[PDB]
């Protein structure tokens, strides 16, 4: 089981954000790149399972991309944010991090969970 | 399984809304009364299973009163919202309907969920 | 200018909740039932101008009551929500105290904004 | 007049976040670059005027960048994220545009205002 989890919620329909892309990269702490992890395509539930194993999730800087313009798009509708990055800072290591996404077309949030 | 679930997050902190009281009434559709229906704690995770039985499960007007005023009193903080009621409307019985709160002391959202 | 005001957004279609019936009401200290004191309906910028005086803004709990059912209907849609109901407790009575509504169908947020 | 604005709210204090560093990029639509505009301090109603003038509103993708996590180091304390980049599409460039962040050291939400 994943250390890293998410959940998108459409919150102008209220359901889950199936079949949206998900990508998850980390910094190089040497150069300023952010190297891929892992994509993903969230499920029925709006989550993605195995976003990371336990061995790779390292303490860095992290950052998860939502393909929320093409998500709106395959639903026949426009979003006001092509896409959305969330970045976050992992220290310890040995806590489950949750990082959902909670979206309509003219908002999102987040919000750490566990 | 209840068909009706919460989970309270407490977003100035980032970890799950424990030990928060949790009020389910419905209401009386002759008077227009409130009555209270279940009474609960939120459990470690913030959630509070047993909500509401299947056959108590009826077609109708429904209020979660989180006791947001008394929470935060007991971390040793004040809040601007002594209570926080969300009253929402159920026609469609046979759905699971989540209904969360997301809360700091100063702001708090929700959003239907299954 | 009020002591008190409100903004009201529409989140799901990215535009000023216009003409959303609001009810002020306060708490009545001696006998802990609900006083209305005024109602209004929000402009096309989603405001609600002259909410309460100066005069009258006194220490105590106030309710703001939005009509979010009966403006999602006006636009041909169904809410969760039949109303939004915030209680919030002034203690400070020079402070400017602004309380607004993020709405979809589906999800609503407050804060309190100064 | 600015024709994109922003206000920053610190939802766990309930006051507005000033002295947040923004900086405010626009997509080059030839190569993938990003070019930065302007950056901008926010005032102590959490406001950043003059982030763009009229003649150089143009359609395109812009970025909003806040230095979230220089902001509560300097009231001392951690922020889940480093930083918060909105990215959004500007189509008709004739509106106001508003993108405000509401942040505690472990949430935020925007949501495009009128």
């Amino acid at each position: 089981l994943s250390p890293l989890s998410t959940h998108v919620l459409n919150a102008a329909q209220g359901v889950p954000g199936a079949n949206m892309t998900i990508v998850l990269h980390r910094l190089d702490p040497v150069s300023s790149a952010w190297n891929i992890l892992t994509t993903g395509i969230t499920n029925d539930d709006g989550r993605c399972p195995g976003l990371i194993t336990k061995e790779n999730f390292i303490a860095g800087v992290y950052k998860m991309r939502f393909e929320t313009g093409k998500y709106w798009d395959a639903l026949g509708e426009t979003c006001f944010y092509p896409y959305v990055e969330i970045v976050f800072t992992i220290t310890n290591t040995s806590q489950h991090y949750h990082v959902p996404l909670l979206l309509s077309r003219f908002s999102y949030s987040t919000t750490r969970g566990s």
